[PDB]
């Protein structure tokens, strides 16, 4: 197709492809981290986990094994038919253990998913997102100079959202959410 | 502030400042082009003007008076509280005689506003864009070698619309499409 032909030549022209393997170390004790490091699932409950200080203890977030600081870089991730997710970058100085709302001004920069059919970008206030065709495979693209944070519908090409240029402070970090017990897992493709 | 600035940066960073004026020999009949050239109003009927063949004589278009046919490009346009425009970019070789419809396979990327409240990109089928603060002024961004036409609030920094990556077929003019009278012109911003 000429639309997904373009989107991926535009990847190439201009974004690093990032391995992303998500750290259990960071992970929410009510989430799994598969053996492999791609892909998050949701427990019943909090699981017996230490608390080291890297791991989000109030949100359901995870974070890669490796941040960004300078560059364009982008990753795939496999959504599938989740009802609800959330992903993008987040700064290495988020609050972990406390509560934050997951905003920009707190350093979170995210879109998804709730309830099945209702798309947002996580600004303050989130932004209502339509979207007309509902992506399986979402598409982060990271600019960080640029302070850039954009989505797209990795199948087709079609964009989803990007937040306004920003000035990001420290490293980067991509981020994964998920609040639902539900069949289908969240995947990260690879490289 | 830091949105602006941030806006203001990424557009210096990696986009040509285009300093765009409307071509008079172009316009729709109906169109009246300021003495400057900046601005656009339109006629209560079509002026007896000649039917040349650069001039647009179905659409209620006009072109600059410069194509790009490489490199990234930006320019912003004063929208004010016009309840109608659309502008954007569209090939050298549109049918500019016959009726067609504007999309991006007919050679037009362009995005805009109907009726004072509904945003549009003018995609095939058209985009219902949700915007929550209406644009009083609009930067239209092209990426010739990566395909891509995007548009932003020029005040505030929000992202309006992309268009899917496409792969652009000859020179790409700035055009403006008013369909309607109204009190306010459109006006383009000086580099």
């Amino acid at each position: 197709g000429e639309k997904s032909q373009a989107y991926a030549e535009w990847k190439k022209a201009l974004f690093q492809p990032a391995d992303v393997i998500l750290d259990p170390n960071t992970a929410n004790p009510i989430l799994l981290v598969s053996d492999d490091q791609r892909s998050l699932q949701r427990a019943d409950e909090r699981q017996n986990l230490p608390d080291n200080p890297e791991r989000f203890d109030w949100h359901y977030c995870v974070l890669g094994c490796k941040s960004f600081t300078s560059g364009r870089h982008y990753w795939e991730v496999e959504v599938g038919d989740r009802k609800e997710w959330h992903i993008g970058v987040c700064q290495e100085n988020v609050e972990r253990k406390c509560w934050v709302k997951m905003t920009p001004e707190n350093g979170f920069w995210t879109v998804g998913l709730t309830d099945g059919s209702k798309y947002r970008a996580l600004s303050d206030p989130r932004t209502k997102l339509t979207v007309a065709n509902p992506p399986q495979r979402v598409g982060v693209f990271l600019d960080y100079e640029t302070g850039e944070v954009s989505f797209y519908n990795a199948m087709d090409g079609s964009h989803i959202y990007t937040f306004p240029h920003t000035f990001f402070s420290g490293p980067l970090w991509p981020v994964f959410r998920i609040l639902t017990l539900e069949p289908t897992a969240l995947t990260i493709c690879p490289a």
